[PDB]
């Protein structure tokens, strides 16, 4: 019934800024570090959305986004990221990113963001479910 949303940031500050952002949203909001943590919570939560940060202590996070591509799982992804280019942009959404968000992030940039994209993969999730 109600939506999740992981959040991967190797910053756990920034994290709990980008919870307080999101406080008052009609979805649940967790917290991973590492990109084996971000995996093990997709493989056995299945989030419905991912705010996902490229630079991660274990691996990329194209590591990630390449995992979901792999596994096949229904889970949408905006990066959320610094050092970011047009070039790299481009090719993440070009893996099937759905967005890309360039840091620092405003409020109501990354709450318009993740309402837009659940949106669109909750109405595309309901017309094959009975």
């Amino acid at each position: 019934l109600r939506p999740r949303v992981l959040l991967v940031e190797d910053s756990t500050s920034l994290a709990i800024l980008y919870k307080q952002y999101v406080k008052d949203e009609p979805y649940d909001i967790f917290h991973v570090e590492t990109g084996r943590d971000a995996i093990q919570f997709i493989e056995r939560s299945k989030p419905q959305l991912i705010i996902l940060d490229l630079k991660l202590p274990d691996m990329s996070g194209e590591d990630v986004l390449d995992w979901i591509n792999q596994n096949d799982i229904p889970t949408s992804v905006i990066i959320a990221t610094a050092h970011g280019s047009v070039d790299l942009a481009v090719n993440l959404i070009q893996k099937g990113a759905e967005d890309f968000l360039e840091k620092p992030i405003n409020a109501d940039r990354l709450k318009t963001s993740v309402a837009l994209h659940l949106k669109r993969a909750k109405l595309e999730d309901l017309v094959e479910g009975h």
